[PDB]
């Protein structure tokens, strides 16, 4: 019967029916965000979303007998197959964070659609020239995450108590997001000095950022 | 009489004189600003702005004639005929939206002035090779404007209540406009974890944007 | 006596010198920016001041009779001339804005310096192939500044009330600064649609900004 | 004895232990951040560090014998020296900076790893063809510092009341961070025409900004 399924599974009906069903769960999870829809149709929609992810447990079960081995070696399946999974959680249960992950499924688009897989392929690709840069840019962010914290969290508890609360602002900083009004001259108020921690970090780490970005052009190119 | 009105519309004169009425009614949009300019020429600019408008129906209805089907297939003439068209409209009626589309009509510049179109020409055609970049983005979006939604509208309506409110609010933080002192720092007031939610969002729709610009750069040359 | 003087003029003595003087007047002008400074040493800055303004006129007129009309056809020359009359006009008389636009003649450093005018002359090379796209931008700026003025300025004359006030702010949202929080969250409070106004003009905007920066790259490759 | 200690010093066990080291050393360091983590194993730290960097002066100094004057015409051996002279700085005296840029001495991953060097060597040899710029730039905020200063200094002395307050707040409009509201918006409650000294500004620190990143495109190239 492998060959049965098998042709199943590989036509266009097959592939078509279920990107027919992503886009139809996509819309159906964007009206479950009205209050008043599932007020009135909230049933409805309920309904159909546990039939949804039975048609896609079915799918990936019957794609793996078709694939064997092959399908836990593609990473568009796992993919497919871990966002299932977790859309799988029963509906209580520890946090509904599970519940809202659930969502992710849509990216099920990406995988069962062509040409997206080209453009996601395309940009992941660039992402192994840059890992020694991200390395870099890591290690750089803990050394000045541990001054900051040795430096500023006495009096600064919020923004730089904690090595976590340092990395989260240091990223702050780097985005340029109020950097000066609401971060550095608050600080400088006590510390005059600040600015010699910040300006230079600045520096650096956008420095690191352009020639990241001229990377990925003269790479490509 | 066909081709005695073609060697009107089809003359240097005529392009002229219109181009001559665009700069001329640019520059009458705005002094229409000044509340001092129309208690005292209010009347005068007025009537001119009719005048103009009817000149440039006859351009149109002249033009038709003159191109016809060949005029609906001209993104140009379509613009032009579209922008007269809104100008046509009724000064009062419905809302005030219409008399202020009326404006629009100074992109008349870049229809009747070459070089111009040129531009407009070179930018817009960079922009099938970033649809699929665009609908990649249009998706993301749309996900994580759901998950925010159900994660952060209950307590934190104003920016996440509703997918729309949502979609706008991820606009801003893609922008990086206070993202962190604005919305994030709030968020985590309540919800410690919101940074994981945010920093990988900012992390991809930051990296996409790099690549997109890198497309242009890579694939223009 | 034109080649005894042409030979001092066209001297590394006399280049030296004026470079000499460039550094040294740069120096000063920081230091005159000290309160205290100046109640020591006040009089010996400001007597040294009209001394090199002297050394200076002189410096030009000297090459103004070596070069004649190549003087004036010298864009460096031109900036060197403007730069040292603006510095000439007397300490007090109209507005002091001439008494600190004299402080630009520190750019003769990069006048006199060559390497220096090898960068500015790189970088404005550039702008010629810009001035269509910067032509196009300002139409825009133009027509949604009108708009803006027509459809926010009533009740908020601040952002939007005046023409210029408008292009200030439309400036203002391009560079995205506050531009969500700031200008078009509060907006939004009387129009909820002040998004469909303000979104398309920043995507418009920012995609010619990078369409603008790509130019410069491919061009100069 | 020489050769002994020369085949210690050179051989892999060496660097992969000093290496081992440094990661042992930057875990600890971060964990030193901990209030809890100190009240508990804090001794163990403590003496753990003072070990440590006993081990690398042994290793610095090992290193010179073995390379004599080679080692000190080494960027990455001076840096070797000089972070680890700042790490032997007694626990007291002057201030506690001298505590904190210990730390510093993670970046000797950077130094004792492969790679790492490389992509740091890249970085830095980008810098040669930018000094050009950098000049042109330095120059031009210090104009643009003293301007600001005798221009806005008396009324707005936090942000302008000090060449160096000026260089900071130029420094920050440069990043485009609150510039408008926070900045340009309130000096032009008191000089409507501020603008007339920000806007060009931002133009022309923009634009620098983008031919420098364009320079390195091409150049790298
Ligand atoms: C590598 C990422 C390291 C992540 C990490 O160390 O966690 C630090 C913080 C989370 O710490 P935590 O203190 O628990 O949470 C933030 C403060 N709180 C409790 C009030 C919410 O979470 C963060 O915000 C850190 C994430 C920002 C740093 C990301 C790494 C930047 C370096 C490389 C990025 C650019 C390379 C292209
Ligand atoms: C890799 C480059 C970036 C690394 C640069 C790290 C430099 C850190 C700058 C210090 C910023 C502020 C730190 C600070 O503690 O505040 C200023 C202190 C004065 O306060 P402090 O003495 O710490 O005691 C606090 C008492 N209170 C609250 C009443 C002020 O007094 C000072 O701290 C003065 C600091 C001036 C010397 C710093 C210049 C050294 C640059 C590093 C050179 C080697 C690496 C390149
Ligand atoms: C390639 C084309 C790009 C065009 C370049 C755009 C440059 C436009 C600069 C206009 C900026 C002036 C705005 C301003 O100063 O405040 C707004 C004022 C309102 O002041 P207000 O006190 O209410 O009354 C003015 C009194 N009046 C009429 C006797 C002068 O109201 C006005 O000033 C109205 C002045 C409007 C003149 C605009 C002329 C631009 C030519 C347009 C060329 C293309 C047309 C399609
Ligand atoms: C700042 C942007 C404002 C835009 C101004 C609005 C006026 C433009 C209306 C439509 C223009 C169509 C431009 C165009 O490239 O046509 C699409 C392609 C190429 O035309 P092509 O045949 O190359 O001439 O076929
Ligand atoms: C290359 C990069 C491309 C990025 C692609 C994503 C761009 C999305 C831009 C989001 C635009 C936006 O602000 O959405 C707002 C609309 C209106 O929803 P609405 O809740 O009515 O208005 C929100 C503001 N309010 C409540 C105060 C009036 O909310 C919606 O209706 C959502 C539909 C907009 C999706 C358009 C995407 C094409
Ligand atoms: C798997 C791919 C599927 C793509 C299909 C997406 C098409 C639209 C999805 C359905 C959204 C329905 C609109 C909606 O939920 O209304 C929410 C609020 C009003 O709620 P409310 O009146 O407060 O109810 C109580 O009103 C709003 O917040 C504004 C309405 C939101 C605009 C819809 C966003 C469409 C984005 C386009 C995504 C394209 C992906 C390729
Ligand atoms: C590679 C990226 C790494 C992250 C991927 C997924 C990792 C999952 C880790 C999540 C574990 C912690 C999240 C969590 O506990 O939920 C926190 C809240 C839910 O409310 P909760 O904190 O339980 O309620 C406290 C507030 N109260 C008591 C007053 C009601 O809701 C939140 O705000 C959580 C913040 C959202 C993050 C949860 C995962 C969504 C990220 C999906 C996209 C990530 C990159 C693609
Ligand atoms: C072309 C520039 C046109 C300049 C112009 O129209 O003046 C408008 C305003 C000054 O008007 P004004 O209302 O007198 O002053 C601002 C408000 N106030 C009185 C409270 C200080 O001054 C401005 O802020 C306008 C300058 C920003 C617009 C600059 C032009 C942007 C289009 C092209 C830039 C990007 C191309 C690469
Ligand atoms: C290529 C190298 C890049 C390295 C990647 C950097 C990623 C580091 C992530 C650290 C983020 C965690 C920060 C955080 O959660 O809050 C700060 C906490 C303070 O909390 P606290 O409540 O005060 O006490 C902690 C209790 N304890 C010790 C028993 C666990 O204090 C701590 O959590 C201290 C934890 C420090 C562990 C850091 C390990 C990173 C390995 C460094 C590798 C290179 C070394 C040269
Ligand atoms: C994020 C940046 C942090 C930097 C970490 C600090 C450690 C680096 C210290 C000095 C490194 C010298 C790097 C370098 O490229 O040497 C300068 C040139 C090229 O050396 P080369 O001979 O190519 O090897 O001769
Ligand atoms: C490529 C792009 C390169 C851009 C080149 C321009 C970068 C200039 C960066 C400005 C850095 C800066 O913040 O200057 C501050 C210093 C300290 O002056 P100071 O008045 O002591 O400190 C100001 C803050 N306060 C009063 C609250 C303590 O003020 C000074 O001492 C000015 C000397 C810094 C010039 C360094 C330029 C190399
Ligand atoms: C034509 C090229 C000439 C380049 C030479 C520039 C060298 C330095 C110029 C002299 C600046 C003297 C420092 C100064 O004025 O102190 C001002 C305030 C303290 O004033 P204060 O104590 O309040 O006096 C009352 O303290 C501060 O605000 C901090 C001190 C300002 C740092 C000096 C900035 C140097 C920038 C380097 C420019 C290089 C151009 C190639
Ligand atoms: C191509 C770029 C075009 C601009 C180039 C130069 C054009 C010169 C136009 C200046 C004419 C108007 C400036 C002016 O009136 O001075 C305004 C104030 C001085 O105080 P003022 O407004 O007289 O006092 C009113 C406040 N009160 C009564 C309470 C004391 O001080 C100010 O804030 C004026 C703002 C500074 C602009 C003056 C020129 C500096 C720009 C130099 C760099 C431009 C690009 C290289
Ligand atoms: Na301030
Ligand atoms: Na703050
Ligand atoms: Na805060
Ligand atoms: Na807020
Ligand atoms: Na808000
Ligand atoms: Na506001
Ligand atoms: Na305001
Ligand atoms: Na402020």
């Amino acid at each position: 019967m492998y060959l049965r399924i098998t042709n199943i599974v590989e036509s266009s009906f097959f592939t078509k029916f279920i990107i027919y069903l992503i886009v139809l769960n996509g819309i159906t999870m964007g009206l479950e965000t009205s209050k008043t829809f599932m007020q009135s149709f909230g049933v409805y929609t309920t309904l159909f979303n546990q039939i949804v992810i039975t048609i896609f447990t079915i799918e990936i079960i019957l794609r793996i007998y078709v694939h064997r081995i092959s399908f836990f070696k593609d990473p568009w399946s796992l993919f497919d197959f871990f966002v299932v999974a977790i859309s799988l959680v029963p509906t209580s249960s520890g946090f509904e964070i599970l519940r809202v992950l659930g969502v992710l499924r849509l990216f099920r688009l990406v995988t069962a659609v062509p040409q997206m897989r080209k453009i996601v392929s395309a940009l992941i690709s660039v992402i192994p020239g840059m890992l020694s840069v991200i390395a870099l840019m890591t290690l750089f962010f803990y050394i000045f995450a541990i001054m900051a914290t040795q430096l500023f969290g006495e009096r600064f508890p919020e923004w730089f108590g904690t090595l976590g609360e340092s990395f989260y602002t240091l990223f702050q900083v780097m985005t340029l997001e109020s950097w000066s009004m609401g971060i550095v001259r608050p600080l400088m108020e006590v510390y005059p000095y600040a600015w010699v921690f910040f300006i230079p970090f600045i520096f650096v780490v956008t420095f690191v950022m352009i020639n990241l970005v001229v990377a990925i052009c003269v790479d490509a190119m």
